[PDB]
């Protein structure tokens, strides 16, 4: 439906059924400079486990003209675009990178960031794999799925970022974490865990970040959630970024 | 700063520090007709524990149609919000839409839901009024400590159609999760059951691909530590509105 644009500097405008003839997206706010291709958006959306530059691009780099996207289907547009934004990020030594920190009753603790990407789950500890894959097998043998719970989180974002009472850094990512289909809840920080009363700050103080890292825990109810949720968030950051030079 | 704007059509603009002369709502797209005065805001603002000036907007009682500018004079951040939304609650209740809310949590205290009635009677929001003794001293537990800690509030919208929510973006989870994520306490928002149900009436909150179901909508804010119910409410009531009237498109 109507609710296709997200972002006010740095947006996405988008458009396409997934069984339609194709689906299209508009980006809007990328500075010039950033080198960008094709492979750059498909490394991004073959994580989740085809895409034409239209436009915005001149030999390998960016103009600051809109990019028009598009992929022609023989979630997709939100991690393309996402794609560009971390590209951008990755700039400015800003990393936004996410893992499965529990797979129903299965509490998964972290353990590196490299045993991420291997194996098919996000999980940061490769000990729990084995595991993971067999109870996924015990819920493929009974027909029915369960909730998951992400973990994002991005590193090196400066103080600053976010502009109140309404558009809250916190807030922001709550929209654009909350607009994915299978999230019923985000928290930055600690959150939920430990109402009961590195940094459980989440990276935000009052609506602003601190210059920590910055973590969001999303929820995911019953129907590859990673990638689509790192595109989210850096699409907020870069967003909210570029409407700091402004001041 | 300058994130000072909530909403497409129902939309709520403000301006003010709590310690400057004033502050100003200008509250724009109220539909024309509902009976409205200052004392109606009062009400709401009192709930938070006559100030609240209608400088536009009414004609003999009742919404033009035109901006609604609201002024309240200094002699405190979060009474704008709950102003704004008092008219979208005013408003919503003559569709027979109901927005409330209660603690169901403060720190270790895990509060039960027993009524309604319950939660306008004590200090706590508390929609079970045995445990209020406990939640007291509990209170002079942590006054005679200095520190303070969590809790979670919840809040339910019931009547409400489905057929609310814009998908992709503007989802009706989304928003609501935007609005009340706004609310500086608040560092978690869930729709249903969320993060308690991980490891798995209505357990969706109302809401089904991001467009409501019909059921009852309720959504669960975990606040850090640092009266946060109204102010919850009023978010939640102001998106409400702005999605419905949004809706009548078609």
């Amino acid at each position: 439906m109507s609710g296709n644009t997200y972002g006010k500097l740095f947006t996405v405008t988008t458009a396409g059924e997934s069984h339609g003839p194709a689906l299209v997206a508009i980006v809007d706010g990328c500075p010039p400079g950033l080198e960008l291709s094709a492979r750059d958006l498909q490394r991004d959306l073959d994580r989740r486990k085809e895409v034409e530059i239209l436009s915005g691009v001149f030999e390998g780099k960016t103009t600051g003209t809109p990019i028009g996207l598009l992929i022609r289907n023989t979630t997709a547009m939100r991690v393309a675009a996402g794609a560009i934004a971390k590209k951008y990020l990755a700039g400015l030594g800003i990393q936004v990178r996410g893992y499965m920190s529990q797979l129903g009753p299965i509490e998964i603790p972290f353990r590196s960031w490299d045993s991420v990407e291997q194996n098919a789950f996000f999980s940061p500890d490769p000990d729990k794999v084995p595991e993971l894959e067999a109870y996924m097998d015990q819920l493929r043998r009974d027909q029915d799925s369960v909730g998951a719970k992400i973990t994002v989180v991005a590193e090196g974002v400066p103080p600053g970022l976010g502009e109140p009472i309404f558009d809250r850094l916190d807030a922001e990512l709550a929209h654009a974490l909350m607009s994915i289909n299978a999230v019923k809840g985000v928290e930055i920080g600690a959150g939920f865990a430990s109402i009961a009363q590195s940094n459980n700050a989440g990276g935000i103080l009052g609506g602003i970040s601190s210059g920590q890292p910055i973590v969001a825990h999303l929820a995911l109810k019953p129907t590859r959630a990673t990638p689509i949720a790192e595109a989210m968030m850096a699409i907020v950051l870069l967003d909210q970024l570029l409407r700091q030079r402004g001041q």
